[PDB]
């Protein structure tokens, strides 16, 4: 939801990838301002429809632009999670919904 004020340590349900549920790895913020973890961008998103997959805001443009300029993750979102969950994060590194209304 809102900024974290500076200095302050995130809760880890805003650290987690709202898709998938892990911890955000190499985040990618759309400049709707969602973020997701960069292996969900990459399935839900560039290898899918291009769209916000939380507001379905257009994201081709976008999505070519910082590819070209290797970009996509958000560097300082990135920062701060490995910061407080750095093990959340190397635990990643090593590898009931009535409502399925997201394509893979
Ligand atoms: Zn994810
Ligand atoms: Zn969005």
């Amino acid at each position: 939801s809102m900024a974290l004020p500076k200095d302050a340590i995130p809760s880890l349900s805003e650290c987690q990838c709202g898709i998938c549920m892990e911890i955000l790895v190499e985040p990618v913020t759309l400049p709707c301002n969602h973020t997701l973890c960069k292996p969900c961008f990459q399935s839900t998103v560039e290898k899918a429809s291009l769209c916000c997959p939380f507001c379905r805001r257009r994201v081709s443009s976008w999505t070519r632009y910082h590819t070209r300029r290797n970009s996509l993750v958000n560097v300082e979102l990135w920062t701060i999670i490995q910061k407080h969950y750095p093990r959340e994060c190397k635990l990643r590194a090593s590898g009931y919904q009535p409502v399925r209304l997201l394509s893979k």
